């Protein structure tokens, strides 16, 4: 959640709207521009991509501060998962709170970075030549100086595996082609250059 | 996306100016950072540490970007300028200043760090591995009675890069299934015992 509590002392410097179990809280774009300090209760911060599709996000606890005070390149959709009551902070509201208190500056910014440190820890092309290679070290089987894999393993299913995007699951098994390094033709794979591989894995 | 604030070049004299010819090391590894720093020309790499001296590429930074932090964050940095970089040091006290002569930078870093979560996040599980194991089984698998039997090494490590998973889940999650009852990965051998539920679940 990164909870912000300090700022429960603040709320009344805010625009408090309670949601019913289900309400959409952010809309798919309906346009957002303040911080929603969320004071009890639970919501899910979805991210409908511009394909039309839905994944997670992350969820935000009671404390949580979810929100933003501008349009930020993406379209959330957050539902509440419970009643759920929360304090809106606008930028002006979000400035009358500054003036009153300098500390929360940096309280949220705090927070701020904490979530970047986070995000951005956790944050291809390998992954994929490693799960080959893991094949091709088990189920190789030479034939000359390849080694032929006699199974399908469809771009689909690297992706899954892989956790990795299609467009790019494509552009390396295209590269992997390309080089002499690996065909996964229809059923079998073979792979053409080994130590090429376990080099790049 | 070197996420660039312009806007803070207006007081770097607010800060502290550290020059840093190339190869530099800009942040040492667990030197600890207390002031935002803001390149003001240059280019650094940031590398992290995994608490396992594990290292990984964080971001780059560019013409105005804002690096640094505030506070402890539990990350392990290593910045180098790639090319000759100047950087501007800001500390609280005096982002505490740069606040008073102006209040609006306070929104326009928020806005500036409110932005890469977005970024982050957006990049931003379990599945995979069955799913791993799902096609190795479907394919390779040699069914033993009820138990489909493979012959592979799979390193717990490889496993975490084959599937951009984290150490602490393929671990706990090889787990829950030796446990559950699913699967046993079991030295040079795979043991599915249970394709079924294998496939529920991926």
């Amino acid at each position: 959640f990164f909870p912000i509590e300090k700022l429960r002392n603040y709320t009344q410097m805010g625009l408090i709207r309670d949601f019913a179990k289900g309400s959409a809280v952010i809309m798919p774009g309906e346009e957002i521009t303040s911080m929603i300090f969320l004071v009890e209760g639970k919501i899910k911060l979805d991210i409908i991509f511009e394909d039309g599709s839905e994944k997670l996000l992350y969820y935000a606890g009671g404390n949580s501060l979810i929100g933003k005070l501008y349009p930020t390149g993406n379209n959330i959709y957050a539902t509440a998962m419970e009643p759920t009551r929360t304090c809106w902070f606008s930028e002006k509201s979000l400035r009358t709170v500054f003036r009153t208190d300098e500390d929360m500056i940096f309280e949220i910014f705090k927070n701020y970075l904490t979530k970047v440190a986070y995000y951005a820890r956790q944050v291809p092309t390998i992954r994929i030549l490693r799960l080959f290679y893991e094949l091709c070290s088990s189920q190789g089987k030479r034939v000359g100086d390849t080694y032929e894999i006699t199974m399908p393993l469809s771009q689909k299913s690297i992706g899954e595996i892989t956790g990795v995007h299609h467009v790019t699951v494509s552009r390396v098994l295209a590269c992997l082609k390309r080089e002499n390094i690996l065909d996964k033709k229809k059923n079998k794979i073979i792979v053409y250059n080994l130590g090429e591989l376990k080099h790049l894995s």
